[PDB]
């Protein structure tokens, strides 16, 4: 018996959240369904012009993690944040969800970073991050009892904006492997990749990596192809396990030569899109360290994304180990 | 043509919201259905046993201002912030409104007044608001030019608890009554009402307040009876016009000896009643300001509380003036 299911490192972010029309993020010059990196002067101009907004812990592996504890899985997680009250609200909400965080911040400045979430009319989200306190993370922040004990490490793609935090990830992936434990990554963002492409790539084919996690969109990037069904042949080539989602088409889990195929959960509506990613990778790992079939890993990512995607905010407000029993995969 | 149809002041607070169960409440030895007030320690106590929360901007009359503004009226807002993050969060958000809001932070500590507002499964709110900064509110913070330009002010109950707040309030009435304005408050909270009893009849009766908002409970403490026959009686004989609410048997509007009831508007279901008081004033004061009859400001209180009610946090984020047309009381 280990200490951790899952141990997640990200970003640690806060988000600002606010419905807008498609003209807002034309105007602003805001890619839509995208993670847009913004600086300080920036993040100021686009605040200035949001509309009154909601605040709620964020950061990719934040919500994962959160998400596994949720189901009732053990999880941890490693992310910098400043020693301010967004940082307070960060610290306080993923704790409070039963993850272990212990991440020291390194004073107040630079400050804890934010992301300025757009949600319009179909309920996309359009993110605009000022990284803040995120760029000081680095290998002084891994706690390698936690890596050691953790039957799987996860991780963002997102990671490589920041200048330290992949040294961290390498001696994560050093820990994990020498410990016979697992590492994981998502691919995060589309342009994201686009960035990292060849970095990824090698985290993948030199086994770094065990399991990635893909959207249709990141996965057509990876390659840089227009032919989904190469993208999903090629990734399957390229890592031990992939788990590709495509929205409201599902999800297509790769081993080998296998393909597992898992449906879309039916939505009364689709409220706000962020943090599905996030709570499939949730909904997955938390079925992977309990031992279930891929079928069923997919499943209960499916699940978990399928409720996210209902309320306003990343991490669901509702038992998720309840909607699992009640869903029969307990 | 003046600036302003309602300048509201009070108490600027970040809500931190949570859902809990009752047995919470009575562990904690949380008064439901109540403002608690607590101080910095019994602030990081409660947190510490907090769930996961998401953040709004909040106060009383805040949420009264930013609903005004939403309908389509022109109002301002007095309320001391601190310069830290969330009173940033407090400034952009009411602002970002079209709430006219220029009270300047005096300095960092204490800090921005925060509220953990605990909503059980009944919809309930149980509030616990650590003042922070509000307690620097005072004469100086008076824009006389506003409150000579507005048609009605309108104040917390709520101010009485801070020391100096009830300074600025009377410099208020005096310059709202020299210029041929009028003067509003809400009871706030039936404790509330039980610390200034003597004094907010005497504000009554003194004409310093015109127009007086309750709700069923404040009205009995008030006069404590149990007969709410009684309180509307006295009520009405204590001020020029009063709007009570019944939560869902609607609202009364008395003037002298006229009475006008007014029905709840249909819900689907209770999911916060955090700001229904709040929204009720917002609706009401519109309505008042444009010169429509009493019922019909009513009215306009009622689906405007209606509307707050079923959804998360205490300002609506859908469009009240939307929703006024649609209900044909445009
Ligand atoms: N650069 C980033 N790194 C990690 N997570 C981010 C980034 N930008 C936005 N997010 C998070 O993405 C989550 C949705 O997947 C949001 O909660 C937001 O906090
Ligand atoms: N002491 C207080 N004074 C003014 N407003 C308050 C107080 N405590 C809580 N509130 C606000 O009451 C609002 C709901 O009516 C909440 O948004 C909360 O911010
Ligand atoms: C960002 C996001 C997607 C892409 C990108 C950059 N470059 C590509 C080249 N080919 C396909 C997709 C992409
Ligand atoms: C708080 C809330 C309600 C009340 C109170 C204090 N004192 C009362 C005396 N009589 C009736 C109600 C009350
Ligand atoms: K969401
Ligand atoms: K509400």
């Amino acid at each position: 018996m280990t200490r951790f299911d899952v141990l997640t490192v990200g970003n640690a972010i806060v988000d600002i959240i606010s419905r807008c029309n498609d003209q807002f993020l034309i105007d602003n010059q805001i890619t839509k369904a995208a993670m847009n990196l913004i600086d300080a002067e920036r993040a100021e101009l686009l605040y200035s012009r949001m509309g009154p907004a909601l605040e709620a812990s964020g950061g990719s592996a934040g919500n994962t993690a959160a998400g596994v504890a949720n189901l009732g899985g053990k999880a941890a997680y490693f992310g910098n944040v400043a020693a301010d009250q967004l940082g307070d609200i960060f610290t306080h909400d993923i704790r409070a969800q039963g993850v272990h965080y212990q991440t020291k911040p390194k004073g107040a400045f630079p400050p804890t970073a934010r992301s300025m979430i757009f949600v319009t009319e179909d309920g996309e989200r359009s993110m605009n991050t000022y990284l803040g306190a995120c760029v000081e993370l680095g290998p002084e922040d891994v706690e390698a009892d936690v890596v050691a004990d953790a039957k799987v490490t996860y991780f963002e793609g997102y990671l490589w904006d920041p200048p330290r935090a992949k040294e961290a990830i390498l001696d994560c992936a050093r820990i994990a492997h020498q410990h016979g434990r697992e590492m994981s990554m998502t691919l995060s963002d589309s342009f994201c990749v686009d960035r990292y492409r060849g970095e990824f790539l090698d985290l993948m084919r030199s086994g770094k990596v065990d399991i990635v996690f893909a959207n249709r969109q990141e996965a057509l990037s990876l390659y840089q192809t227009d032919d989904f069904e190469e993208a999903l042949n090629r990734i399957a080539a390229d890592c031990k396990i992939a788990a590709v989602t495509m929205s409201e088409n599902g999800a297509v889990i790769l081993k080998g030569r296998e393909r597992y195929y898992v449906n879309a959960i039916r939505i009364r509506e689709v409220v706000d899109t962020t943090g599905a990613g996030d709570l499939f990778a949730s909904g997955f790992l938390y079925g992977y360290t309990q031992g279930r079939s891929l079928e069923d890993c997919g499943k209960l990512g499916c699940l978990a994304a399928g409720i996210v995607i209902q309320q306003i905010g990343p991490r669901p407000m509702t038992s998720l180990s309840e909607a699992a029993k009640q869903a029969g995969l307990i």
